[PDB]
Order: structure tokens, then C-alpha cells, then sequence
């Protein structure tokens, strides 16, 4: 029967390109009978990708169970909270994997590939290599641009040597160029105006406990900090409603520029003081400026994570 | 600084095998600074293992903070409680394994290869065969006598199709015939006379949490269930002893025949109805013959967990 094959809930490049690449590839060289589905539709950054390349949205499910599916195969993630509603119901056959492990248990053997390297399709094209299987042009799109999408253009410090030999590999197959092609579909997932302050805040964001204090942290891309924080008013409103709904002792939103790599941090609650002194910064109206910035759980968390337990 | 690899408490061939085999892999391929370590002396077969391929056994350790260790490699294991005592306190970097993933978490991405193989070494020989490292005719011999063990020279249904592929391979290098090595080493894990009917039942023993009812299972290889059964009233003693001591309300011992391929099952408790109905045998004087049973986690314990369960 048919192994279902998805990234995480809120999608993003890289979960939508590892597992349409990978589904691809279990089928060429593995005899497996998989599909690729998603946990939700394309976000514009990958909207713009799968466009580029003229490949369709992998459909939507809910329910692995309900799809028929008894057996199924995780990309880019493992935290079940993180998967599909039902996945203690179904067997985990597979997983292909770049983040820590947590929150995650079989029953039986499984695969699993995991790497600590910038992006889960980094892997999967590896894996197309280490198997001889010829890579699509469409699907070489996909998972370059998971790769962009993940490190910011090899630019975040999850980049690993090894990404760095693969990106130009991926280019020629997807037949762009490099910086440009990241460019243009970095900046497609940078037009927030359109969006509410809550829906922004909400956009890439996750609660870590710090030393007992629930501590939510959200990424937005940008081509323009300035932009961003001339919506700081309705961006507080959002985040104090936030605080007061959900008992989080502070919230830190970094605000990503995509051509410089740096961020600004906007940041609320009972440790502020804090915040402070992880970034050595001086908080102005809520915000101060964190030069290099690009990943939360590199340049940001652990930052954090010291500084309360100090 | 020095990266420690290693298998779990109370090594196996298997255990030792691949921490061996991948130290070295390691040093070749990833230009890590690695050391194999074990966490318990070898057992018999694994010694007749070592000194048939001319190699000492990797030097036991207790706590991986006090070798100097920041991080770990885990070879053959996941489980925390099946590693160092001080697991939780250093950062694994690596793990690669054919068990289930349970009590395992990390705090940061890390290497894992995990795939649902009769063995860790198999892996292990398939990772040497895809970094181009040429095989040292002594670490093919710990391999493949990992695989041997773990799958009663490929008769266990833990045999994989890639197995079976790798095992005559593995042979060559390692300059010995199969089959005849495999059964010299198997048969020296099977001097049980030389032990007590206590030591005996807790060779390779484990507690299944079956609905409520802890149930300990034993399996030990013998070459024949007949010369075992000679000590039927001191091994019943000492079962009847270990359900008391430790509130057991079944104990299952499977006498594993590695010559046939069949286990005895010898089984004391409060629960022998549902042992006969997960068997379709009748115990005359508590045991009977269990045709192809040589894997306990495939041919016992699932057995007895939908019996245990209506
Ligand atoms: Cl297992
Ligand atoms: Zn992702
Ligand atoms: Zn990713
Ligand atoms: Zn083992
Ligand atoms: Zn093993």
C-alpha cells in the first residue's frame, strides 16, 4: 500500500522540496510505493518556487489514517507535535531528518538519515548521488531551493561545507544562476503587508522553556527592517495579546533582512534585562539591532538559553 | 578532542563489532578523532571473535565525563538506558543503529544512520563501501561476526534481503568460509554447563510491560535443548526465585537450538493460558517445542503481546 511521504505542519521550502524530491526517489531506486503530500498549502515563498519550476502543490491531508496510508515517511522533521495529527497511529517506516531529535518514539526498526547540515534536501540530493538516480531539473529547483530557503542563500552558519559543494551542483541540474535565482525567491517571501500583525507573529515561531520561563520566539523575512517596524504598533498589540493569552514570559520576534543577514530584535516581557545581556544590546522602544543574525536556533537561542540560566 | 564510539551495556558481537568497525571508518572518511571504547568486558563468543581476527578488546570505560569525552558516538544502540551511566550529560554526535528509537532526545541536530537491518556492522560495511574505505581484513571479520550473531548466521526473519548480499562479501574479505565460521563462532556463546541455573536466566534477559504484567524474558543458545533440560529443577528454582524476588507474574525462557533453528519454551507464572494460546502449544510440565523460533523481539514477544491483550 501507499507510504505517504510530508514535511512538517507550516510548511516550508524545504519540507515541501525534501519530500517531493524524496518520494521521487524511494520510487526510482528503492521500489517503494510513495507519495508526497503536505500538512498545508505553499507559503509565497514556496508559492514562487513551485511556480518557477511548474510544479503543482503536493496535496493537503489531515489524517495519514484517513488517506489509507499505514505506513509513512517524515522529512525535515521528527517532533511528532510537529507532524501529522494521527502519526501514533501509523507506522514511521522513515525518516530523513536535519534538526535535533525529541518528542519522537517507535515500536519497531526504522531508516532514518539525519544530518546536521543546512537543509533536509541538502540529504536527499545526496542520496539521488549515492544511488545513481538522475535528478529532474524540476525536482534539482525544489531542493536547491530547500537548501536556500533553510540557510538564507548559504549564508547561515548551518551552512556546512558540504552545502556549499552541493549548491552550484543543484544550480546547473535547475539550469539558474546561484545568487540570483536565491535572491528572487528569498524576496517573494518577504511581502507581509498584506498579512496581519498576529498572522506575522505566528508565522515562524516557536515556545522554548528557558530556565522555567516559556520564551516564544518568531522569525519574518525582509528586504527592509524599517518597513517592518513601521507596523510596530498593531506587531505589540499582537504580542502583548500573545503574553496575556498563552503565559509566556517573553516574546522575541527577529526581524530577518535577506540582503544583509542581519536582524533586529523587538522584544517584550518580564526579561528584558536579559535579552539584553545575550546580545550585548541596549532595547530602544522594544527593539535593538543583532548584526550577523539569520538563525534562531544558532545566534539566538542558546544566546538566550545562557543568559536566563546566568 | 577524543570522540568515544561505542555499543551498549553488556556488549554483543554486534555491539563491539561495529563500534570497532566504525572508530576506524570514522578516522578514514570524516576526519574525526575517534576512539572505540566498550562498556563491559566481551562475552564468550565475542572473545573467540577477537582472537580469531588477532584483536584485543577496546578497553572498558564507566563514565564518559571522566575519559575526557564531550561527545559520544553510539553505535548499536539509542536507548539512554542501555548507553554510558552519564549519557545525558555529554552531547551525542553521532548514533548508528537497526533497533527502535526510544528514551532518546537530543538538544541539538546530530549524524544518525539508522536502517531496519539484522545488524549495526551491516551498516557499518555499507558506509565503509560508500566513503571508498578499503576494508582492513580484520574489521570485515568483527562485521561480519556482528551480523552472525545478531541473525544466527542469517536464519533469524531480522534478516534483511541486503544481508544476504553483504554477508558472502564480508566473508571474502575477512578470508573465511560463512558458514563454518558462523557456526565455530555461534557455538562459542553456547557453554551454559559451566554456569549456574541463576546466571543462566539472566544471560540475555529483559522485562516486557505486557498490560499491566511485567513479564521477563530470558533466551540463552545452546547446541542441545535436551543437555540444557538435564538442569530442568535448578533452572525452575531459580526461575520461581526471580518472579518472587522481582514481581514477575511470568517468566519465559526460550532454549534456543542454534544448530536446528527451534526454541523450548520453558515458562512459569501467573499467566500460562495466554503462553499456550500465543504459541498453539500445550506446556506439559512447564515447557514445550517452538518450531523456527530463534528471534525473541519477532517470534516471542509480539506473540505474547496480542495474546496478553484478548
Ligand atoms: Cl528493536
Ligand atoms: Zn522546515
Ligand atoms: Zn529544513
Ligand atoms: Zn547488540
Ligand atoms: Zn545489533
Amino acid at each position: 500500500s501507499k507510504i505517504l511521504v510530508f514535511g512538517h505542519q507550516n510548511p516550508d521550502s524545504d519540507a515541501i522540496g525534501s519530500s517531493y524530491a524524496f518520494a521521487y526517489l524511494a520510487r526510482e531506486a528503492y521500489g517503494l510505493d510513495t507519495e508526497a503530500v503536505a500538512l498545508g498549502e505553499p507559503n509565497e515563498e514556496t508559492a514562487f518556487v513551485l511556480d518557477y519550476f511548474g510544479v503543482a502543490a503536493p496535496r493537503v491531508i489531515t489524517s495519514a489514517k484517513a488517506e489509507g496510508a499505514e505506513q509513512v515517511i517524515l522529512t525535515d522533521h521528527n517532533e511528532f507535535q510537529q507532524s501529522v495529527a494521527d502519526i501514533a497511529e501509523v507506522e514511521v517506516y522513515g525518516v530523513v531528518d536535519h534538526h535535533r531529535v525529541a518528542n519522537f518514539e517507535t515500536a519497531s526498526p526504522l531508516y532514518m538519515r539525519l544530518e546536521p547540515v543546512g537543509s533536509a534536501s541538502s540529504i536527499v540530493y545526496r542520496m539521488f548521488k549515492e544511488h545513481g538516480v538522475a535528478v529532474p531539473k524540476e525536482i534539482a529547483g525544489l531542493m536547491l531551493s530547500g537548501l536556500i530557503s533553510d540557510t538564507l542563500l548559504l549564508k547561515s552558519p548551518t551552512t556546512h561545507p558540504t552545502d556549499k559543494v552541493i549548491a552550484p551542483e543543484l544550480a546547473e541540474l535547475a539550469g539558474v544562476n546561484l545568487e540570483e535565482y536565491g535572491l528572487a525567491m528569498l524576496k517573494a517571501g518577504t511581502n507581509l503587508a498584506s498579512k496581519s500583525a498576529e498572522e506575522l507573529i505566528d508565522i515562524d515561531a516557536k515556545t522554548f522553556e528557558l530556565n522555567g520561563n516559556n520564551v516564544r520566539v518568531a522569525q519574518v523575512n525582509t528586504v527592509d527592517i524599517a518597513e517592518v517596524l513601521e507596523r510596530q504598533a498593531e506587531i505589540e498589540a499582537a504580542i502583548e495579546k500573545a503574553i496575556a493569552d498563552n503565559g509566556y514570559s517573553d516574546f522575541v520576534l527577529m526581524i530577518t533582512d535577506i540582503i544583509n543577514s542581519n536582524s533586529e530584535i523587538l522584544a517584550i516581557g518580564s526579561n528584558m534585562d536579559k535579552v539584553e545581556a545575550a546580545f550585548n544590546f541596549v532595547l530602544e522602544n522594544n527593539h535593538a539591532f543583532l548584526a550577523g543574525a539569520v538563525s534562531r536556533k544558532k545566534q539566538v537561542v542558546p544566546q538566550l538559553t545562557e543568559s536566563f540560566n546566568a
